[PDB]
Parts: C-alpha cells; sequence; structure tokens
C-alpha cells in the first residue's frame, strides 16, 4: 500500500443509470475500485443516488449529490472534492460543479453521455409509438421497482421515465444549454472543449475517457454491421461469464444503425468527449468501464482499475 493515488481533495465516485453504491447491499457498483484506490492512499467516497432520475430538478440526482458532497466535506475537513462520474454520473457531477463550484476541484467523466444516447432515443421513440401510454406505465413501473429493490438504502425516489428523457440526445442538448461548460466542444463537432474552466472564480480541472469496444464494419442493404473488439470473436470468456458483454454488443449495433459511430454499447465516442480527453481507444463496453460484471472483461480490454488508479495519480500531480 502506498500514496500513488493520494490526492489533495477527496475523490467522490458518482454512479450512473440503474446505480447505487452497492446493488442490493451486496455488489459494489464500482467493483474493486474503492479498495484499489484506498490501497494507493486515496480518500474515496461512493455516492448513493437515485438510479432513475433526472440530474437537475428538486428531486434530481444533482441535488442528492450536492447534499452528499457537503457531508463528505464536513467529515473529511476538506474544502473541495474531485468528482469522478460514470455514465449519467458525469452529468450529475457537471450539475454540482455548476451550482456549487466552490466545492469542486475537478470533474472526470467516464463513458458519460454528454450528448445523450441514441439507445435512449430508440427506447423513448418506441414508447411514444403506443398512444395509450400503457407500455410506458408498465415498463417504467418495473424499472422503478428494480431501482427500489436494488438501491442499498431502498431509495424510493425512482423515476425511469424521467431518467429516460434525460438521456435522450435532444434532452442532453437542452441540458448543455442550461448547464454549459467550457469542457464541451460545439454540438456536432465530435471534438472536446477546454481542459479547465473557472466557474464563479473557482478553477476546475476537466477530464474524460470513453470506451469504444463496439466498432462499425460493413453496410449491406442499408444495415451496418458491428464487431465487439473487446473480445476474442465468439469464444471470449467474457461472452460466457458476463451477460452484459453480448447484450452491449447488441445495443451498440443498434446505436451504430442510428448513426452513433463507435461506442461502448450505450454511449458514443462523440457523446463522451469532455475536457481533457485522456483516451477513446479502450476496447471497453459501458460496464467494463466500472470493472463489471465482477471484473470480467474481454481479452483485449485494458484493466479499468489500473486506468482509474493512474488517473488518481494524475490528479495528485495536477495539484488536486
Ligand atoms: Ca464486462
Amino acid at each position: 500500500a502506498d500514496d500513488y493515488a493520494t490526492t489533495r481533495y477527496p475523490i467522490v465516485l458518482v454512479h450512473g443509470l440503474t446505480g447505487t453504491d452497492k446493488y442490493a447491499g451486496v455488489l459494489e457498483y464500482w467493483y474493486g475500485i474503492q479498495e484499489d484506490l484506498q490501497q494507493h492512499g486515496a480518500t474515496v467516497y461512493v455516492a448513493n443516488l437515485s438510479g432513475f432520475q433526472s440530474d437537475d430538478g428538486p428531486n434530481g440526482r444533482g441535488e442528492q449529490l450536492l447534499a452528499y458532497v457537503k457531508t463528505v466535506l464536513a467529515a473529511t475537513g476538506a474544502t473541495k472534492v474531485n468528482l469522478v462520474g460514470h455514465s449519467q454520473g458525469g452529468l450529475t457531477s457537471r450539475y454540482v460543479a455548476a451550482v456549487a463550484p466552490d466545492l469542486v476541484a475537478s470533474v472526470t467523466t467516464i463513458g458519460t453521455p454528454h450528448r445523450g444516447s441514441e439507445f435512449a432515443d430508440f427506447v423513448q421513440g418506441v414508447l411514444a409509438y403506443d398512444p395509450t401510454g400503457l407500455s410506458s406505465s408498465v415498463i417504467a413501473a418495473f424499472v422503478n421497482v428494480f431501482g427500489i429493490l436494488t438501491s442499498s438504502s431502498h431509495n424510493t425516489n425512482q423515476d425511469a421515465l424521467a431518467s429516460l428523457k434525460t438521456l435522450t440526445t435532444a434532452q442532453a442538448a437542452t441540458y448543455n444549454q442550461n448547464y454549459p461548460s467550457a469542457g464541451l466542444g460545439a454540438p456536432g463537432s465530435c471534438q472536446t472543449g477546454a481542459p479547465t474552466e473557472t466557474v464563479g472564480g473557482n478553477t476546475h480541472l476537466l477530464y474524460s475517457w470513453a470506451g469504444t469496444a463496439i466498432q462499425p464494419t460493413l453496410s449491406v442493404f442499408g444495415v451496418t454491421g458491428a464487431t465487439d473488439t473487446s473480445t476474442i470473436p465468439l469464444v471470449d470468456p467474457a461472452n460466457a461469464l458476463d451477460p452484459s458483454t453480448l447484450a452491449l454488443f447488441g445495443t451498440g449495433t443498434v446505436m451504430i444503425n442510428r448513426g452513433s459511430g463507435q461506442n461502448d454499447g450505450l454511449v458514443s465516442k462523440c457523446s463522451a468527449l469532455y475536457g481533457q480527453v485522456l483516451s477513446t481507444s479502450y476496447k471497453w463496453n459501458h460496464i467494463d468501464e466500472i470493472n463489471q460484471l465482477l471484473g470480467v472483461r474481454g481479452a483485449f480490454a485494458e484493466d479499468p482499475v489500473a486506468v482509474i488508479r493512474t488517473h488518481a495519480n494524475r490528479l495528485k500531480l495536477a495539484g488536486v
């Protein structure tokens, strides 16, 4: 054990959609990652927010995270935190950095849909095809109940229709208008913005990375193929041991046919770009990014624990 990852300010890990600190109180969202960071000297706190909510709004994840951050500061005696968000958690982290900029030293986003998800667009379009709303009522109720039952604290504030809308491309574009950041490039550029921001006189270091396991191949009859570059084709252990591997290849194929380009199954490379983009080359699907399921990743996927650890060192060397 050592101080490789000892940052000045505590690290707050911020989960995305479906999440909680520990599913059913048994499976860490950030599997193995708090342990590894702490072994290397980081002070690490894991937020437990609604798995299904918007980021803004009085009932949203942003205000939940703000309240949590204030408790972390009081406990640690620190004046700021380093926010590290996966998936929607990067959007939640942006909210806190905008509304409480004096409490934040840095924002790092991992597979965050800054520009939304084409898969969310697909789901919302399908629900809109039923004019009765019954599909929305039934599916969202099931998802909400999943959220309640799997939340470590049985948090009953679960609104799957709000989270779905939040993660659409149209709504993300509105979010970016409402909560701008210098870390964002222009819409449609597929390029990042500035590596730092000063918000209300408070400087924030901005970082991101993305997984691009799912790559487009050939188009035949208007249908574009895809391949999962994380895996040995077909026979990779990850296809057998982690049900998300094949599922995210499928969702990523759908997204490619909606015009996403390369993606992690749920978030495109372009959507994920923010601040200083440290990599978009990891052969990762969306939950490989958080060392899931149970550390299982394709043979060609880099170790996400080591990537996060190295980033804590980067933060340390940057003075946060
Ligand atoms: Ca995996």
